[PDB]
C-alpha cells in the first residue's frame, strides 16, 4: 500500500517526534520541544520554543507543513518565536536533522515528500 | 538531540538498579521488585509486587508514567496489586525514593520532568 500502520511504525522509529494521538486518517503530526522558555517556572507549567509539523498523505505523496513557535502550558502550539539567534538556530538544527531522517524513511517506503504550498512563507532554509 | 540517548541511559543507570537497558526506543523503562509474592517459591518461579515506569522524551521534556502491579513468573508486568496496606506502603516507599533521585538527575541534565496525562489515574500520592 503501504498501510497506515506501516507508516506509523516507521515514523515512530525516526525518534521522539511523532505524536500518535494527534494523527488520524491520512494526517500525521510531529513536534519537538527544543528549548525551554523559562526554567524559573514550575516544571508542569513550563513552555518551550520549537516546531510542529503536519504531514498529509496523498496516495504515495506525503505533504509537509512545518511551523516554528511556542508550545504553551495547555500543549497548544502558537506561531510566535523568540527573536534570539541562538534559540532559532537550535530549533532549526533539530528540524533539519528530523527532516533528513524523514527523507530517508519516506525513500525506504518508496514514497515521496513534497512541501505544502504554505511552506512558501516558512522563515528558515530547508 | 542533546543530551543523547546514550548519555541519558548512563545518567539514569547511576540512580540504581531500576533502568532496564534492553527495554529502553525513545522511551526509557524502569522497574522495581519491591515485595516478593511468596518467598517459599524457588528463585526461578518467584514473582514480585512492585512498579514499573515508562519515561517518554520530547525534546527537553521527559514524561513519566508509573504503574503499580505484579511481576509474574513469565517476566511480565501486570497492573494488579495485592490489596494489603503494608505491601502497598512498601511499594510506594520505593517509588518515592526513586522519584526523588530521578528528579535530581533530570535537573542535572537540564531537562524538564512532567507526569503523563495518564498519571491522573495513578492510585497513590506522588
Amino acid at each position: 500500500h503501504p498501510t497506515r500502520g506501516k507508516l506509523l511504525k516507521r515514523f515512530a522509529q525516526i525518534g521522539p517526534y511523532i505524536r500518535e494521538q494527534q494523527c488520524q486518517e491520512s494526517q500525521f503530526f510531529f513536534d519537538c520541544l527544543a528549548v525551554c522558555v523559562n526554567k524559573k517556572v514550575t516544571p508542569e507549567k513550563r513552555e518551550f520554543w520549537g516546531w510542529w509539523m503536519e504531514l498529509e498523505r496523498n496516495g504515495e505523496q506525503l505533504i509537509y507543513y512545518y511551523q516554528v513557535g511556542l508550545f504553551d502550558k495547555n500543549g497548544d502550539w502558537v506561531n510566535q518565536v523568540i527573536s534570539k539567534k541562538d534559540v532559532i538556530e537550535s530549533i532549526h538544527e533539530t528540524l533539519i536533522r528530523f527532516h533528513d531522517f524523514l527523507q530517508a524513511a519516506v525513500s525506504e517506503l518508496e514514497m515521496t515528500l513534497v512541501p505544502d504550498e504554505k511552506m512558501s512563507n516558512f522563515p528558515l532554509p530547508l
